């Protein structure tokens, strides 16, 4: 169950990946197969409907593989579809965790500055972009752009005061995020927001995998490649605060709403961590891979 | 000229204050005066429309001073209407400036930290609440809940890399914000977001005054009272980083969009400024007054 927001012939649509290299237009499929119109037009609204939307989508895929002659209405080959971020316009800023991998904390010069409590900041929705999109280099405000491959969690059911025991029941699914950061701007304003919120600096996608397809988030692996070179490799089992601990902490006095996006922190290997620091430049290709979500690819603009 | 989001008969509506005793339901007013329905149902959508919305609103105001068979179908007493926050659901987190009054920086930490560049963080949209609404104490999370009266600026026109010269051209207007903060969580999580983003901890309002009505905001003045006792009195000319400088800084690598809210920093006098520390408790009544916007009033709730 992989969901996406695709664009094809001037139509933005909520899509479900069929068998890899095909994508189903859920609204159009519902009208032709189920004769009805009940699927909303954005993925964040579908997430609000929770499990019943997901099951509705599976039934639609099942009926579509059954013989019929309407497939041309709603079956698109992925090669012909531009994938936006699964949630192109979040309702709120992306919630981000800092220094959630021990090695990355050390990398930024700490081992004393390993947080004992989640360090949490946000990225403005104006940073959100999709698979294959060009990230503005922002040469004018910074010469220290950095990449951050991260696993992202999307809340699928609202709640406050959520226990770590109930946390996964408030999760819709998982996607990839590149937390692109201006390291100089990060120091300048002392709060991470401005250096984390430059335009286009949050690639997200390529798809949003429902949690029912990832039973063990602990085993996911994040791999970041810059110009083909492996530079990050981290296991979600090694992050200091687990996803249920993060949800319990984030929601202690704050309501998490369906569609909220949580970036759980990048592993070691970021560009600033190299002696002879490696910063991003125009033309750098960035590939982040988390199976079974896929690979999120972006280029820094030239 | 003051816009608001009111509620009457289980319907939220964009409203215009008339003579500070009445509020005009712009949608219903357009309906029985021109028999068209073009005015959007949210203030942030109206802000996105540009000066044509403000002009249409002026026109509806005038056409109604005109004799009325059913003025009451779109004109209401403010006494009978509940005011929500002017923007009840921001499209993004509220942008907040830290340490913008020199005497507030000194009362929270020393001089050594005052910023040479704006220190900027945010409050989650779930923080927004309205004039007269009850603010949750969140006692099972914090006991260091503090008050911050601030002037808020609302962006009326999308822009990136706005020069300080063109900044006011991108402003819709002004409102009051209470940046209620949990001081301990602020320290615990080291980044301000968690301590600043507890449910109901950003009262906003009571109205949004269009910039045309407030040409000189250097002369605005923020007064905060807790249970009747005056505790904050700042002048907007005392800000490090004026409104135009803030807009130029924020928008330089980042698009500011219509409806975006910028809290410009609280002045001296917060509860943590007190040596035996003050801290809000249940039943505390906080009033923040900025004229011409009005007074924003909220009460801390029970545990
Ligand atoms: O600070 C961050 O953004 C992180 O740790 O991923
Ligand atoms: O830091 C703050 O929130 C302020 O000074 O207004
Ligand atoms: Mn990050
Ligand atoms: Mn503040």
């Amino acid at each position: 169950m992989k969901f996406a927001t695709g664009e094809l012939y001037n139509r933005m649509f909520v899509g479900l990946i069929i068998d890899d290299e095909k994508i189903m237009d859920l609204q159009k499929a519902e009208k032709k197969l189920f004769e009805l119109e009940t699927i909303p037009g954005s993925l964040i609204e579908c997430i609000a409907e929770g499990d019943k939307f997901v099951a509705h989508a599976r039934q639609l895929a099942e009926w579509a593989k059954k013989p019929n002659d309407e497939l041309g209405s709603f079956m698109y080959s992925l090669s012909e579809v531009k994938l936006h971020a699964p949630i192109p316009k979040p309702s709120k800023n992306i919630i981000c965790i800092g220094k959630n991998y021990r090695d990355h904390a050390i990398e930024m010069g700490s081992e004393a500055d390993i947080p004992e409590h989640p360090m949490v900041f946000t990225k403005s929705p104006v940073t959100v972009t999709g698979h294959g999109d060009i990230v503005k280099s922002h040469e004018e405000v910074t010469s220290q752009l950095d990449y951050e491959g991260e696993l992202a969690v999307v809340i699928g059911k609202s709640g406050t005061r959520i226990s770590k025991e109930d946390a996964y029941d408030h999760v819709f699914g998982y996607t990839i995020v590149n937390d692109i950061t201006a390291r100089d701007l990060q120091k300048r304003h002392k709060q991470f927001f401005i250096g984390k919120s430059l335009d286009t600096t949050c690639p997200m996608g390529p798809v949003l995998v429902h949690k029912s397809s990832i039973q063990e988030p602990e085993r996911l692996k994040v791999e970041t490649r810059v110009n083909g070179e492996l530079r990050q490799s981290g296991s979600a089992s090694d992050m200091i605060f687990s996803i249920p601990e993060l949800i319990e902490t984030l929601s202690k006095g704050m309501t998490l709403e369906a569609g909220d996006i949580i970036a759980t922190g990048t592993p070691s290997g970021v560009g600033k961590g190299f002696t002879p620091p490696k910063f991003l430049r125009s033309g750098d290709k960035i590939d982040i891979t988390i199976d079974p979500i896929g690979t999120l690819s972006n280029q820094i603009g030239l």
